[PDB]
DNA sequence: ATTATGACGCT
DNA sequence: AGCGTCATA
């Protein structure tokens, strides 16, 4: 009763670009505006493999993984953008940048959390304080939320999808009472207003369209924006959980989606997120583990207290290439090659780190993969960073993984290497 | 023969 | 430390 958490203490948003690549590759070349597109890697094998892919693409079952060659079938006249190759690799340089120019616009407004290239997670929570007491108990209107969804609603007592979004706004709107400002669904509420504020920002500044979810923490934030794509925003209250989650597929849940989730499937004998909520906190620990037990106890029932984390920077600086098939790295010259390949490429985005951002990397991590091996990594071994030199990066990796070659002759390199990948860690400042 | 990343947990 | 899991475009 009273003394029963309800986990609606803050109000957290996730902001996610949509089809993130491809916008970068609109922007810059206006044909490709408004057409089915995606954007693929390499060529030559099976016409490139494709990586992101606009929503009039995805109209025709392209997907992302696919092979260009592949996505034709189903789309003859999907339009393609290239990523771009220096020294011999796909190099993403633009699309880190066009990220930077996002996550420093959602800086303005909150802090955030890097969550990937394109999605950052923001804590609203003094934010709405602040605007709650600028609007003095006045009313909030469905202008000031005109691409917000309220997740369940309509319900009860029109057949267009706009016109659905606004009946459920209506409803929601209706019964809030803007006369507590200690009420969660206030809160989210105007939680959602900011973040049509910082959605209407981004793409004023870059032309960049996104989604974005509202609600009490990152997993129902970031289940929430998921749910109208593209170019829209999801609220997700407390009290819509148990409904969304007595038909949500256990896997749909962010750290679910593997083999932890695969096993709640499997041990508990249920579907979906909802099904959790008749198992004790002690029954889910003992199958699950302790910490695994007492945050699926409480996330069933749609609470999670992992914080927004202060951080807008990635905190590792890596470079990688895989050698598939008959491409694999067979000799010792073509291993040292190709490590510097990756050395020259880590050691410019590391000199322009340490520029921006008053930092330094301390560790390089050296990762191979073997011919045969089922793991994407087969070994990885540390050693000091203590320059940013491209040769004696590329140098000390091979001295860390030279030991990996079976082969008697020293030339010759077995068995050959499917993998390489240098990784800057450990930063101090500087 | 998806590839190129990046965060965090376990022991 | 080195390995594994889960996730991004
Ligand atoms: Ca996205
Ligand atoms: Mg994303
Ligand atoms: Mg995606």
């Amino acid at each position: 009763g009273p003394h029963m958490a309800t986990g609606q203490d803050r109000v957290v948003a996730l902001v996610d670009m949509d089809c993130f690549f491809v916008q970068v590759e609109q922007r810059q070349n206006p044909h490709l505006r408004n057409k089915p597109c995606a954007v693929v890697q390499y060529k030559s094998w099976k016409g490139g493999g494709i990586i992101a892919v606009s929503y009039e693409a995805r109209a025709f079952g392209v997907t992302r993984s696919m092979w260009a060659d592949d996505a034709k079938k189903l789309c003859p006249d999907l339009l393609l953008a290239q990523v771009r190759e220096s020294r011999g690799k796909a190099n993403l340089t633009k699309y880190r940048e066009a990220s930077v120019e996002v996550m420093e616009i959602m800086s303005r407004f909150a802090v955030i959390e890097r969550a990937s290239i394109d999605e950052a997670y923001v804590d609203l929570t003094s934010a709405v304080q602040e605007r709650l007491q600028k609007l003095q108990g006045q009313p909030i209107s469905a202008d000031l939320l005109p691409s917000t969804y309220i997740e369940g609603l309509p319900q009860g007592p029109t057949v267009q999808k706009e016109g659905m979004r606004k009946q459920g706004l209506f409803q929601w709107l209706d019964s809030l009472q803007i006369d507590n400002l200690t009420s969660p669904d206030l809160q989210l509420t105007v939680g959602a207003v900011i973040v049509e504020e910082m959605r209407a920002a981004i793409e004023r500044e870059t032309g960049f369209q996104c989604s974005a979810g509202i609600s009490h923490n990152k997993v129902l934030a970031k289940l929430a924006c998921g749910l109208n794509k593209p170019n829209r925003q999801t609220l997700v209250s407390h009290g819509s959980v148990p409904q969304l989650f007595s038909q949500m597929p256990i896997r749909k849940i962010r750290s679910l989606g593997g083999k932890l989730g695969a096993s709640v499937i499997e041990i508990l004998g249920i579907e979906y997120m909802g099904e959790l909520t008749q198992f004790t906190e002690s029954q889910l620990q003992s199958h699950f583990g302790e910490k695994n037990g007492s945050w699926l106890y409480a996330m069933c029932r749609g609470i999670e207290h992992d914080p927004v984390k202060p951080r807008q920077l990635p905190k590792t600086i890596g470079c990688s290439k895989n050698f598939p098939g008959k491409t694999a790295l067979a000799t010792r010259e073509q291993v040292q090659w190709w490590l510097l390949q990756l050395a020259q490429e880590l050691e410019e985005r590391l000199t322009k780190d340490r520029n921006d951002n008053d930092r330094v990397a301390t560790q390089l991590v050296v990762s191979i993969r073997v011919q045969g091996d089922k793991r994407l990594s087969s070994l990885r071994r540390c050693c000091a960073l203590t320059r940013y030199d491209a040769h004696k990066m590329s140098h000390d990796a091979f001295t860390v993984i030279k030991n990996c070659n079976t082969s008697g002759i020293q030339t010759e390199w077995s068995p050959p290497l499917t993998m390489l990948f240098l990784c800057a860690t450990k930063f101090s400042a500087s």
